C-alpha cells in the first residue's frame, strides 16, 4: 500500500482509527503495526467475537 511514506502520526492514525491493540509506537513494534493494517482492509478488519470463537 505505502508503509514506505507515512509517518508516525499515520501510524497511529491506522493504529488508533482502526483501534488495533498498540501500545507504545515504537521501533520494534513499528511494522507489526503498518502491517496487521493490511488484512485489516484486505479480507478482514474487526469480525470481533459475538458469542466465543
Amino acid at each position: 500500500d505505502n508503509y514506505a511514506d507515512l509517518s508516525d502520526t499515520e501510524l497511529t492514525t491506522l493504529l488508533r482509527r482502526y483501534n488495533i491493540p498498540h501500545g507504545p509506537v515504537v521501533g520494534s513494534t513499528r511494522r507489526l503495526y503498518e502491517k496487521k493494517i493490511f488484512e485489516y482492509e484486505t479480507q478482514r478488519r474487526r469480525l470481533s467475537p459475538p458469542s466465543s470463537s
